[PDB]
């Protein structure tokens, strides 16, 4: 179709955390039917980032999820026109991040235009003190609402020395053309920073995701 077994990714994120602006660009490769992707990221403005890089990673495409034949795939169906999403990410200590991605397709390459904005992270919290280790794997629940698709997930960052820091995600996905709507289902995720330099100016990021249903 327009979807190939191997696809490319280019992105720019512009954003701010607690008022301090920054920007990151990346290029990657994904396998839409395997639900696997990897990318290399570089901080272009705002670096060395004074907050935990982890809060950014899930913002850097549910196209890269392995869907079985018996579940409607809202995301792959939405191309070549594509789709966009919006997300609120509510951390338990009152830090709040909002992000959007508008995804287009050019040849075999998805292009992301990304906005990230976080506020009210406590100065001595794990995010501003950079005390996070990784996100735990998760299960996103997806359900139709107002003719578009929502996906929510209970997320947790493992912390330095032990313990977890919780964040609730609420995402709304919006196809840019009319597509078949899915029944309620799930997407299991595991995102991981595979390598990074000391201050995360360079990051290699992976995710693998698989849909399942009742």
């Amino acid at each position: 179709s327009v979807i190939k077994p191997d696809m490319k990714i280019k992105l720019r994120m512009e954003g701010a955390v607690n008022g301090h602006p920054f920007a990151i660009e990346g290029v990657g490769l994904g396998k839409p039917f395997e639900g696997k992707q990897s990318m290399d990221l570089k901080v272009k403005e705002g670096g060395p980032l004074p907050f935990a890089y982890d809060i950014l990673t899930t913002v850097f495409n549910r196209v890269f999820a392995k869907y079985p034949e018996n579940i409607v795939d809202y995301f792959k169906q939405s191309f070549p026109e594509g789709y966009s999403w919006e997300r609120s990410m509510n951390y338990e200590d009152g830090g709040i991040c909002n992000a959007t991605n508008d995804i287009t397709l050019d040849g075999d390459c998805y292009i992301y235009e990304i906005r990230f904005d976080g506020v009210n992270f406590p100065a001595n919290g794990p995010v501003m003190q950079k005390r996070t280790v990784k996100w735990e794997p998760s299960t996103e629940n997806l359900y139709v609402r107002d003719g578009v698709l929502k996906g929510d997930v209970n997320m947790a960052l493992s912390l330095e020395g032990g313990g977890h820091y919780r964040c609730d995600f609420k995402t709304t996905y919006k196809a840019k053309k009319v597509v078949q709507l899915p029944d309620y289902h799930f997407v299991d995720h595991h995102i991981e920073i595979k390598s990074h330099d000391k201050d995360y100016s360079n990051v290699n990021l992976h995710e693998h995701a698989e849909a399942h249903s009742e």
